[PDB]
């Protein structure tokens, strides 16, 4: 449990989203792991890793990081995903809440706009 | 909808920092409130206030709202810090957790080095 460390597991994170790593995502996932943004909750770290690797709507997609935030047990992450040609899908904050040194929850945040 | 009253709600409290209307921030919180940074934790809605009406190193700065990113529950809002005389004294991203019609805890993340 340090910042430092903190960081470091969210950029896995999208590293093994991005390159299709979903042993690392399970790596750094809580069991009980849950995923939230607006339009969608997604329950369990099994279910979210399937969801990943076989049900994302667009795919070969990337996560561009333009700054990460640093709070005093969690971390804010202001992105973008991006499409397989480079195209902005939507801007994000995604806020990173840590167990055991693993990730317990993302909470995806969209602009209002 | 629940989303909208819960924007309104962050920008309400920028809005009462701002203008030391410490009895519309009462009305935003919970009573079990918590703001959350590094190094340092504020429990109580009365004494989160008296805090900032109180002990606030500088209490006539601002909290210009760049954008703010809706999530499922919560609500992340990107901004900078001025002091009075209009310079920057930290870039944020506050985290805003809802309970009962209020906010329940603010995390306020900041760069990474
Ligand atoms: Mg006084
Ligand atoms: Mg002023
Ligand atoms: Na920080």
């Amino acid at each position: 449990s340090n910042a430092m460390d903190r960081v470091a597991t969210a950029r896995a994170y999208y590293r093994a989203l991005d390159e299709h790593d979903y042993d690392l995502l399970s790596d750094v996932l809580a069991p009980d792991f849950v995923h939230d943004r607006p339009d969608r909750t997604i329950e369990g770290r099994e279910r979210f890793v399937r969801f990943m690797r076989e049900e994302r709507p667009q795919t070969d997609t990337s996560h561009p990081i333009a700054t990460i935030y640093t709070g005093a047990s969690t971390v804010a992450v202001e992105g973008r995903l991006l499409n397989s040609d480079g195209a902005e899908i939507t801007q994000f904050v995604d806020v990173f809440a840590f167990e055991d040194g693993v990730i317990g929850r993302i909470r995806t945040h969209t602009p209002e706009p």
